[PDB]
C-alpha cells in the first residue's frame, strides 16, 4: 500500500541526489514502497527516490 504523504519541509532534490524526491512544504508524495520506521522510498508524481517521516505528514496507505 503506497501512502500519500503531506510533505510539510522537503527540498528540490533529483533523481541525481542518490535519487531523491523533489518535492516541498505542503505537498504530496506518495510513498510506493513503505516501511515502520518511515525512511522509505517515495514516488511524486514522476519523482522517485527516498526521504524520512521526519519532514511529513501522511494519509494512509488504504487510501
Amino acid at each position: 500500500g503506497p501512502i500519500y504523504a503531506r510533505v510539510i519541509q522537503k527540498r528540490v532534490p533529483n533523481a541525481y541526489d542518490k535519487t531523491a524526491l523533489a518535492l516541498e512544504v505542503g505537498e504530496l508524495v506518495k510513498v510506493t514502497k513503505i516501511n515502520v520506521s518511515g525512511q522509505w522510498e517515495g514516488e511524486c508524481n514522476g519523482k522517485r527516490g527516498h526521504f524520512p517521516f521526519t519532514h511529513v505528514r501522511l494519509l494512509d496507505q488504504q487510501n
